[PDB]
């Protein structure tokens, strides 16, 4: 076992730069920045150096494990230019952690977290001017590491390669401001079971996925909730995490979340909500299971404060309705502020940007 | 608009590869001089199909089948018959399988004929591929991948098509029989209720290398995956699972489990089932299997043969099974295998045309 080092990093800069898009105008994931990072991995000599160097296609034996047998795991952090005009990253070292114990479940060679993470600022620093000048925008870090085994054997790769892109991305919605969705719930799909992978953020687990969020959007819902059991346990808001703040079945204050049993992704933000209400000590803050009839019987006694979902897309995304067994049902997290949900985007948001300093955030080199 | 093999565009290579000696061959490592590509957009649909030379493909780093596997494959084999004809075998159960797996991938929808068509021609470019052998074959494999350059998760506006060849020997050395031990931990999971287990997509296999890397380091080559409270036995690695001995009633069975829908339907599968059905020598059960109905019916001495069953291997016995730290004997080889050699023969001769069947069309 060995790791590239960023000491070795090696420069092509880009003799061409391209236009940067309007930070209004910005559809997520569509457009990419001037500059990459790969980095070869064998078997046979380990690492190679890494390579900062112009964004090109990536040229593949067709053989390539990643195309077949989604030998691959990614990445999702953001880049936020501050109120102060400097550049933050956020728990990057979270996104490191959990692409390392990815890579090892999905048996890709293990690196070194600091030295990954180094090369990633290196990349954020020289293409800096993409990170959007926008207090509601930022630029998406897309670290992608797949099997190039020239070879349709089901086995460990014996070749790889790591890359990172860049990506500006606007605020999740239009205005900025809460558009609540409603959740499209058909126990028929499961996004993940027991002694599967669904705690890593492997590409197998998305793929599966698509044709549920089309039978969303086709029932007018902009997200699934994904059930799990005999019993409907809610699980994820489409790939998010999801709170649940209410009065429970004992009478007490409580923020509720589905447990990390192996089916729910350790989200940064699920992480950073728990942190947050645990060190206020202000109501009861439970890891537990959720279900549907839970949910229901809770919203016919009135006990539902707010319902929403956590990611790196959204932040906090609040829940109206939920879809189910062919009726609408009413979340009333709009009625309730949402105080809560408003008080966690405001504390995130706040640090993301520089508007108050922790030790969340670390500035760009 | 799907593609039609009618406008095909072939690009013949102008030097030709070294054929692999067919003793000396690793699965999947040795590829032919050609391969099928059509590539696709939302914006103009199906480009005309092209057998050229094989080569590298040109990704964005952004393709959906690197981020989200938006991915699927399939497995068919041509055989080169005792009369020197190459035949394939249920070759269209393979396209309709690929077909439900693009709809459940949301990759876009195309001809099943035309492809299919597609893919005879070039097999027939690369014909002398396909093995000199009686225990060799040639691998098809069509490959279909989201070449959308976008981070979204979403329905694909790109895709690539494609099919690659590989001559594949014996799956073991001398083509006779060494059967394989398995790893059994129901800790891992290959695919469960509501999953995408009864499709050949890229996702379901992904998940799968860390369990057979810690069958190789208990010293065994396949993994048997278990599912469910009470450990019910469902694949012997890539391979469809099938048990022969004396039930609970005291009859002489085949079972294997029902496609419930974390089973692979595969086309081996239906073909032994078929067999066995015809033969009518013996009760025929789709049933579920679990560790204790085995360990139970060892200890009684009822159980005859194990064995796996798929493209990867026609028949493949099974020795042993590791589970809860003890090594479990099955007595597949001490009972001939009487079954398993049967199988093998029957569906060998039709493979290689030393008989005839609807199973097997003769190559364009
Ligand atoms: C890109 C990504 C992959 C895996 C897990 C998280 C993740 O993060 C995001 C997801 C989405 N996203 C979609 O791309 C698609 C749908 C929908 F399913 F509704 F179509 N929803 C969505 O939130 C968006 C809009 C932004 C980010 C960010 N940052
Ligand atoms: C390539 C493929 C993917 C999915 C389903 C079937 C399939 O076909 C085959 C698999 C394998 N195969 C492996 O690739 C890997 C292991 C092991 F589990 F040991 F890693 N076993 C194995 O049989 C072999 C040796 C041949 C074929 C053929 N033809
Ligand atoms: C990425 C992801 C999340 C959110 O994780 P963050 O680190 O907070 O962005 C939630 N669920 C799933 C399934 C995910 O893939
Ligand atoms: C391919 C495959 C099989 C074998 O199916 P055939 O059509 O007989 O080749 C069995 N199980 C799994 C999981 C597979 O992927
Ligand atoms: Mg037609």
């Amino acid at each position: 076992v060995g790791t590239f080092k960023a000491k070795d990093l090696i420069v092509t800069p880009a003799t061409i730069l391209k236009e940067k898009p309007d930070p209004n105008n910005l559809v997520f994931g569509t457009v990419f920045t001037d500059h990459m990072l790969t980095v070869e991995w064998s078997s046979e000599f380990g690492w190679e150096k890494p390579h900062i160097k112009p964004l090109q296609n990536l040229s593949l034996h067709p053989g390539s494990s990643a195309l077949h047998y989604a030998v691959e795991l990614f990445e999702g952090l953001k880049a936020f230019r501050g109120v102060d005009n400097k550049i933050r990253l956020f728990q990057p070292n979270l996104n490191m952690d959990r692409m390392y114990r990815s890579a090892v479940r999905a048996t890709l060679p293990v690196f070194d977290k600091e030295e990954l993470l180094e090369c990633i600022q290196q990349l954020v620093k020289l293409d800096q001017e993409w990170v959007p000048y926008s207090t509601s925008a930022s630029l998406y870090i897309r670290p992608t590491f797949i099997g190039t085994e020239p070879s349709l054997g089901v086995k460990k790769p014996t070749k790889a390669l790591l890359f990172v892109l860049l990506s500006p991305v606007g605020p999740y919605f239009s205005s900025g401001t809460f558009n609540p969705v409603s959740l499209w719930a058909n126990p028929k799909y499961v996004r993940a079971w027991k002694g599967g992978t669904g705690d890593c953020k492997m590409g197998g687990n998305y793929g599966s996925s698509l044709f549920a969020q089309c039978e969303a959007v086709d029932n007018g819902c902009q997200q699934v909730l994904w059930l799990y059991g005999e019993d409907h346990q809610i699980t994820e808001v489409g790939t998010m995490n999801l709170f649940l703040y209410w009065i429970n079945e004992d009478g007490e204050e409580e923020l509720a979340t589905p447990p990390l049993d192996g089916i729910i992704l350790p989200g940064v933000t699920r992480r950073c909500i728990l942190d947050l209400a645990h060190q206020w000590g202000e109501f009861k803050v439970s890891e537990r299971y959720l279900t549907m009839d839970d949910l229901t019987t809770a919203l016919e006694g009135n006990r539902v404060r707010e319902m929403f979902g956590s990611g790196t897309a959204c932040v906090v995304c609040p829940v109206s309705d939920i879809l189910y067994k062919g009726e609408t049902i009413h979340i009333p997290t709009m009625e309730n502020g949402p105080k809560l949900a408003s008080r966690i985007l405001s504390k995130l948001t706040d640090i993301q940007y520089g508007r108050e300093e922790r030790d969340w955030t670390i500035v760009l080199s």
